[PDB]
């Protein structure tokens, strides 16, 4: 009945399969198609290009390329040097830009026409920021990986100011994985409180090394600020005393999402993990987890403005395409429970701020579900924490020996003070100044 | 359009987003970029065809650090102003490991220049030894 | 199974009652901050 064309920029392999986004949005264009009450009268056509993402130029063709073809919505380029250039063409030629993984938002680039359904980590850097008062660390170490993660913690960078944190940030080395002298320098300075930020791919990696320094004890303990915690292979650290934290947007709970990832990994037909990666083989990424949410969001949309129809767009004869004004609303205003829970947008710029996380750790049964964060509300921790019981009973016998006297001088009569007095204090003469004699000797106490 | 008409080089645009497309262009096409302002370099971007007459941050974090390290001190702090400040930085941030510095980096707040409840609140922790990282401008301004 | 409960730190010492302990593949155990130590009769410094 109607025809409705995707962009499709992603990564160009040349020599395996497609990448993990690209197979999420082939994917995601064949799950609603053939289901007709989702979507149910179009018939959505997926436009794949290939970029070295590294290339702003390379991506400005693409998208040019799918706009004089006639697309509804570019679905993001997956690097923060070419989403900038693709942004600022769908602004200005009209078309919504869907994004699915995190970049510097300039404060001073007044866009409209994109939406990020990645988790923000203005956002996230509360959650973490949370977490570290839940276990009460005074002596936090960041780890990052690229320049660009000091933006994406920066809550936790300016917090000794508030806080009574001590921040001591660290880098992973450049142009390899050899994070030798960093963990040995690292047990020098005993930094038991690590917060990394790497990818799950570098966060496999940093383990290795970390067990082969023997850095993973019980008073080690891990928070990842990834959402990809989930995908590592955890059974040689499981039994290692290491305390390890992170987080997860990705429902493991919901058998409708569960019956996704069921038939992810049969689809997937990709070359196999190594066992020296550290990686476990059948699981969604939060990267590809987001695309296959990215085109929900949009499907929601079109179900909403159906008089939507395709239109090829010049880029060098720019003109603003008449019907994404209007479906750009209803992109911003979605709501849809996908596979990372409730997608909701934010009515300033399209960034994801109100979203669910599952707080996961590390115990003898593998990941563990230990909470819930949510922005509007705090940590919902003390899950399996139960009760704080307390029992000590001092007054060694069983009591602090009620002692009866009576008002008699010079034996026992009330002290003369300018301020009146409290308690023990209230009381001087012979029977207690005896008394005192007596608690001194057999080492009690009393109260008169 | 410039290089339509043909030129030599294109000698920059002064923002991190704009510069970072004309650089994809000029390292495809050929031609030089030379720039005159600082953007984040990113380090999995592999390209030619660009000089950067701005002095890196790389190697001014190193002479703030020396300088911290001159004046002897331990209680430093700094105030930035764009989330991009922190890369701009980032030699210095990475030096309560190394030396005895303790750091606690502040923001000024956007949209604004009224930084009066930010200075109040330095007032009442005692920052005696502020660095700034702002523009002539907001340098300017936030003095008075 | 000591390395997986994370039992070779740096105040663990192992001393092993064998004269092969040389044969061990120690390339984990090397940086793992755990003090090791066995005995050999087996000359590994004789050219012959
Ligand atoms: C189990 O016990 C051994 C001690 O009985 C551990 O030896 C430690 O680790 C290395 C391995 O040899 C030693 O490093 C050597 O040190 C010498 C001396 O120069 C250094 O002197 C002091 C140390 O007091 C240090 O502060 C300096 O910076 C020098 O580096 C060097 O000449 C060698 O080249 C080599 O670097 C350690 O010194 C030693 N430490 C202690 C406290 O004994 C052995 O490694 C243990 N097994 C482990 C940890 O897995
Ligand atoms: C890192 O610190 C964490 C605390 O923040 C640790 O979580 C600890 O988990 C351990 C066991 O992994 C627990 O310690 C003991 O375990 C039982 C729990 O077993 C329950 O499950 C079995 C299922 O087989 C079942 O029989 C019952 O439902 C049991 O209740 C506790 O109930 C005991 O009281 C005992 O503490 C703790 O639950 C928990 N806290 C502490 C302080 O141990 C984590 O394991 C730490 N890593 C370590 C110790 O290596
Ligand atoms: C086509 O998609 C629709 C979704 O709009 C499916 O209907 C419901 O899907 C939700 C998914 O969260 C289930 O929880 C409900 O139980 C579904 N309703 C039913 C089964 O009445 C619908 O099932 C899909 N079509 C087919 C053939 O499965
Ligand atoms: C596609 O087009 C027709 C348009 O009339 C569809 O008819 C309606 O479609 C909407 C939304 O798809 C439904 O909510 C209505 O219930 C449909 N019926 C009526 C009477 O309005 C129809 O679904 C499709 N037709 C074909 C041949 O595929
Ligand atoms: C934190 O945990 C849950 C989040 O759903 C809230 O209550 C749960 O749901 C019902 C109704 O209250 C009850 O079974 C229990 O109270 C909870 N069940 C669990 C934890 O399994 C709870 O109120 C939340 N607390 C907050 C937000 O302060
Ligand atoms: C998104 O909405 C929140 C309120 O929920 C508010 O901070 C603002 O309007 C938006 N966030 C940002 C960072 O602009």
């Amino acid at each position: 009945t109607h025809v409705l064309r995707f962009g499709g920029i992603f990564e160009y392999v040349e020599s395996g399969p497609m990448g993990a986004e690209e197979l999420a949005f082939r994917f995601a264009v064949n799950t609603i198609n053939r289901n007709r009450t989702l979507l149910p009268n179009t018939t959505l056509t997926y436009d794949t290009q290939k970029i070295n993402l590294y290339d702003s130029f390379e991506a400005s063709k693409k998208a040019c390329d799918q706009l004089s073809l006639g697309v509804a919505a570019i679905f993001g380029p997956s690097h923060s040097s070419s989403a900038n250039a693709v942004q600022s063409i769908c602004n200005a030629l009209g078309v919504p830009h869907i994004q699915t993984r995190w970049k510097h938002q300039v404060s001073d680039n007044k866009d409209s026409f994109y939406v990020s359904l990645y988790p923000d980590f203005s956002s996230l850097s509360r959650a973490i920021l949370d977490l570290v008062q839940f276990f009460k660390w005074k002596t936090v170490t960041v780890v990052y990986d690229d320049s660009t993660g000091l933006i994406r913690l920066q809550e936790l960078i300016k917090a000794p100011s508030r806080y009574n944190l001590r921040l001591k940030i660290r880098q992973l080395p450049a142009d390899t994985k050899d994070a030798k002298p960093l963990l040995k320098e690292m047990k020098r300075g005993k930094e038991f409180h690590v917060i990394f930020d790497c990818s799950h791919e570098m966060a496999a990696g940093i383990l290795k090394q970390a067990l082969a320094m023997g850095m993973m004890t019980e008073y080690y303990h891990y928070i990842f600020t990834t959402l990809d915690l989930f995908a590592l292979d955890v059974e040689p650290y499981r039994y290692s005393g290491v305390n390890m934290t992170g987080f997860r947007i990705l429902n493991t709970e919901n058998t409708q999402v569960s019956s996704i990832i069921e038939k992810w990994s049969m689809e997937r037909l990709q070359a196999p993990p190594k066992p020296d990666s550290g990686l476990l083989d059948g699981f969604m990424t939060t990267d590809a987890a987001l695309m296959y949410d990215a085109v929900h969001v949009v499907s929601v949309a079109v179900q909403q403005f159906p008089q939507m129809t395709v239109s090829s767009l010049q880029c060098n004869r720019h003109k603003p395409w008449r019907f994404g004004t209007r479906f750009m609303s209803l992109i911003k205003e979605a709501h849809w429970e996908g596979l990372t829970g409730r997608i909701t947008f934010n009515k300033t710029n399209g960034l994801r701020t109100d979203f669910d996380l599952d707080v996961i750790s590390l115990k003898e049964e593998g990941l563990e579900k230990i909470g819930t964060w949510d922005p509007a509300s705090g940590l919902n921790m003390t899950e399996s924490q139960k009760g704080k019981p307390a029992n000590i009973t001092d007054s060694l016998s069983n009591r602090s020996l009620i002692v009866t006297t009576i008002l008699e001088e010079p034996y026992v009569l009330f002290k003369k003070s300018d301020k009146p007095l409290y308690g023990n204090d209230r009381f001087e003469g012979y029977c207690i100044d005896l008394l005192r004699e007596l608690s001194t000797i057999l080492g009690f106490t009393y109260e008169i």
